[PDB]
């Protein structure tokens, strides 16, 4: 099993009851621990630590990447936008891996992915039915946020057991 380190999902940027950048850390993260390819181990990256994997040109030194040790990647996932508009609702993810082997840092997968989902599929009160609650799977942005994080985890999966 490769050994991967998850940062928190990153988001710049409210009428959602949650905070998206929690539901999908523990979404993936969830994923990540279920998921029998990858071995996700617990770390305390640093704030600093973790945002320099999010930087549109990284320059990340080795001395700087070792607080994510003993993972073997850094799976480093950027919500760039969740939005409304047959109206949908989407989002858009970028997703990267590094590979922090061998006292070197180096980005071996970059890719955006996205869903979007018919508002008319399912209630849009995200306050009855939002994350957590039964039936949010059901609503057009659990729905949508599903098929997404399943997308990103196979995405993930592929390309750290191909390296
Ligand atoms: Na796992």
């Amino acid at each position: 099993k490769g050994v991967v380190a998850m940062l928190p999902v990153f988001y710049r940027t409210e009428l959602l009851p949650w905070n998206l950048q929690a539901e999908f850390s523990e979404e993936i993260s969830r994923r990540l621990h279920s998921s029998d390819k990858l071995l996700l181990i617990k770390h305390h990256a640093s704030a600093g630590v973790a945002a320099q994997f999010f930087s549109p040109t990284p320059n990340i030194s080795p001395e700087l990447a070792t607080q994510l040790l003993p993972a073997e990647f850094v799976v480093a996932a950027e919500i760039l936008e969740q939005k409304t508009t047959n109206p949908s609702i989407s989002a858009s993810v970028r997703v990267r891996v590094f590979d922090i082997r061998h006292n070197k840092v180096s980005m071996i997968y970059q890719e955006i992915l996205d869903a979007s989902q018919s508002l008319a599929s399912g209630s849009n009160d995200y306050h009855r039915y939002g994350w957590r609650s039964k039936n949010f799977d059901s609503t057009p942005m659990g729905l949508m946020h599903q098929r997404l994080f399943r997308e990103i985890v196979a995405r993930v999966e592929g390309y750290v057991c191909a390296n």
